[PDB]
């Protein structure tokens, strides 16, 4: 716990070192491109066939795929879910956006069972916990990059998130990639 929250804070100290420059926007759209690679990770694996990245209203990003969703059980050593333990502790690490990110919002559909998490700057409002029950299988994050750490290029591009999700798509063929923009209703589908 103690040791969690220094390497959250290790982050927000030297941001740029980890996401690349908080000022001219490559680290925030970097937030995405971290998030999204986990993502392909899954796909890469075998497990992920779609992954549906949505630019919501409020400038948060969030990351859909319909992989195996990241284990839920309790991790011995730390007495928290495995995804806490993923999401908290230092391809940068989903850690690295969770820490940047003034609110993160973590969705995992696995084993019958949906599964959310709050985070506010990396740290965890409850445990993960059961909401529901599922036939699916996935991980969601959604997160809010922090406006201490971003400044300057605070709102996406979607064009920078366009380029490069085709790009993921053309060197992964397999994988179905939507992109949304609820801000203006804009919408792409990279399936190669
Ligand atoms: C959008 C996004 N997706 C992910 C993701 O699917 N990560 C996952 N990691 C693991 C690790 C595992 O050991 C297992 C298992 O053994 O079944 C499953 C998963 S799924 C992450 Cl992390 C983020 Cl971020």
């Amino acid at each position: 716990s103690i040791k969690v929250l220094k390497g959250l804070d290790a982050v927000r100290k030297r941001p740029g070192m980890y996401i690349g420059d908080t000022d001219d926007g490559t680290g925030l759209h970097h937030m995405v491109f971290e998030v999204v690679d986990n993502a392909i990770d899954e796909a890469l694996a075998g497990h992920c066939k779609e992954i549906i990245v949505t630019i919501h209203a409020d400038n948060s990003v969030s990351v859909q795929d319909d992989g195996r969703g990241i284990p839920t059980g309790i991790h011995p050593e730390e007495g928290v879910s495995a995804a806490e333990v993923i999401m908290t502790v230092l391809g940068v690490g989903v850690s690295v956006v969770n820490a940047l990110s003034q609110k993160l919002e973590l969705v995992i559909q696995r084993e019958g069972k949906i599964h959310r998490q709050i985070y506010e700057h990396g740290v965890p409002q409850a445990p993960l916990a059961v909401t529901g029950e599922t036939e699916k299988t996935g991980t969601m994050v959604r997160f809010w990059p922090s406006l201490e750490t971003f400044t300057n290029v605070t709102e996406f591009e979607y064009e920078i998130l366009a380029k490069r999700l085709r790009e993921l798509s053309f060197l992964n063929s397999g994988v179905s990639i939507r992109l949304r923009d609820k801000r203006d209703g804009k919408e792409d589908h990279f399936h190669y």
